[PDB]
């Protein structure tokens, strides 16, 4: 469906709480290695207010966020 | 036709409140660059390919018109996600 | 409960004093290595006033702070 | 004639279109490696409006631009 | 007592003059390497006015400071 | 006379044109390597207008420019 | 006396010569102390390119003013030193 690029994730909104519905491939380091995102689909994350980009698709609103904007996972 | 350089791509873009347009953009990738080069000489290829439908920051990238057709050159960092 | 992401920790507030209750996995370096946080659960850390993110859950308050915001440990 | 220095090129004007007439030796990396420019002479490049340094030589108008300002090659 | 974290030090006040009474583990480089502080306990340092964090403990006042805020050592 | 430091050169003015009369030792890379300046004494270089630092000494005027400010060589 | 830390130097400023058009109409300074230099990501420490005695030219307004014993000095970073006058 939605494939976030790089070090990003797609979350359905609910400090902010959102449900991780899609995760990117993560950040690339200078040595070429690709660091995997630290959150998986399903996870409820807390992110910075006003952080990320709002994106409406099929009446559904999501928020694309960068891993660095993800504060914690609520579990 | 239009060969994007480096870490870029070329996409063909795709009552109520008027501010209902200040939302994201969808485009079709029609050309992709060679991507970014790292301090160790390695070249990281773009993550998108021709055909992909990407979403990108509104007002982002550069508008270029050729033969009456409009295209948008965007850096890989401006591509939010691919819609598939 | 609250899993801090990356180079962060979760503290219970007590300059600001707080008790560390959860610690992230630490910062990732360009060479791929992961640097552990320099604090552990139980530690009483000192952080900059107005620093961090206030989060509330079930009436309890917590502060999500990143390592760079941790000035010192009182021990 | 004009010899662009480093990660630069000289282009005769025509978003801006210009024709590459001279290329530099390219950018130097922190590992001493030198990355050649991605365009060659004769190439028609597109570059950021108001970007680069305008230089007139013998009633002629060129623009000295650095590779990071070259968006694409029109071919 | 007060354990400075990372690239910091705790000085007791006397541009500002203070006595280093505790030093941190220093800054971590992108290759993992850890750079020790360039001052040691006892050093009288000159530091940026309004720089660092004031912390009082048992009627005593201290200043937590980053290595970058330490101008020089008076000796 | 005037020894440019690091990644710099000293030119005598004439987009600005100037004759390179003194060259610095160049930029030091994170790997310890020292990349030499691309220009040499004698070279007429072209640099942005308002760029560089104007220095007067014994009535004679000069300009100190860092390598990143040297756009190209005229020859 | 003063030991600059890191990539710094302590210079005593020098007042420029007065201009006279009948009446009397960038900085210079003497390096008096130099730090150990900048450190690189590979651990290496790059020595400062100036030494004590050197007269250096530096950005006007650049640096930190520190008075010490009625004497004024300027604490500067190596990157702020344009050139040596010799």
């Amino acid at each position: 469906m939605i494939k976030p690029l790089g070090d990003r994730v797609v979350v359905k909104r609910i400090p902010q709480k959102g449900k991780v519905i899609a995760v990117g491939t993560g950040r690339v380091l200078e040595n070429g290695q690709r660091v995997p995102l630290e959150v998986k689909e399903g996870d409820i994350v807390v992110f910075a207010k006003y952080g990320g980009t709002e994106i409406e698709i099929d009446g559904e609103e999501y928020v694309i966020l960068s891993e660095r904007d993800l504060l914690a996972v609520l579990q």
